[PDB]
């Protein structure tokens, strides 16, 4: 749009932080992670971002930052994911494609590149672009995008008490059993379609 | 966008327009065809999928093509040898189709360059 290289870094940090915690970072957190001389330096960049209209500064109150112009055209394509980083971290986005989100039901929020042949039998191949609807409200038998201790995977869900079995659709593969008592597990979304190009 | 200009047979005997960048495919897609049947299931082309097609006559052995044999459009893997055209499925339950160019009408409609599955 019109951001300098450094403003872009501050802006990316803000979005990543919101995507991972649900709230903006403080001026101190920004200064620390980006190696700025002080909180005053971070404030200046925030002022310029507010000026460019990408955020709104709610004076007073800690973490008083709001993102604007969220409504965007197309769909971002998520490539590889890194450990300790939200699925939709800016570093993971390899582009935005002009595809009607409403072609899918529920509507697609993002595209994710599939790795491996685990879901071959239902037509999802290595390298396919999976259309995903962001939600945690899912049910047994649905194909979901889940994260197991930082590893992301696409499998059919089968809840089993304190465990979760992630079923593949390929005879060469076996189920992945997740013990909720000792592993981090989160649902990133619901698969709603596929684009192979 | 891409027009859905019809159906294509894949082991089973304009109706729309979609807002999908034709440049997402290479070569570029010219139109979409609705797939019928599971003849190409082994390479991920399923019944009901929208097959993105690039209009061209220049295809080669091994490629997935859209062909018309006596006015019936099908999608299969091509294997040509002189006057012998073999249209192979990607499903071990299906039989390959052999076409003799001296006896039957045969035209390549296009090259498959992608798929869209939206349920």
């Amino acid at each position: 749009k019109a951001l300098t290289a450094r403003q872009q870094e501050v802006f990316d940090l803000i979005r990543d932080h919101i995507s991972q915690t649900g709230m903006p970072p403080t001026r101190a957190e920004i200064a620390q992670r980006l190696g700025f001389r002080s909180p005053n330096a971070a404030e200046e960049h925030l002022k310029a971002l507010a000026r460019k209209g990408v955020i709104e500064i709610v004076s007073g109150a800690s973490r008083g930052i709001r993102l604007l112009q969220e409504e965007e055209e197309g769909l971002p394509l998520v490539g590889r994911v890194a450990a300790g980083e939200p699925l939709l971290a800016q570093q993971h986005i390899e582009g935005h494609y002009q595809v009607d989100p409403s072609l899918f039901k529920p509507n697609a929020d993002f595209l994710l590149r599939v790795s491996g042949m685990a879901m071959k039998d239902i037509g999802i191949m290595d390298g396919d672009l999976l259309a995903v609807h962001k939600t945690q409200d899912v049910r047994n038998g649905q194909v979901v995008v889940a994260r197991i201790d930082d590893e992301v995977t696409v499998k059919r869900l089968k809840k089993q008490g304190n465990k979760v079995e992630l079923l593949p659709e390929n005879s060469e593969f076996k189920p992945i059993v997740v013990d909720l008592r000792q592993q981090s597990f989160t649902i990133e979304g619901l698969a709603v379609g596929v684009i192979r190009n």
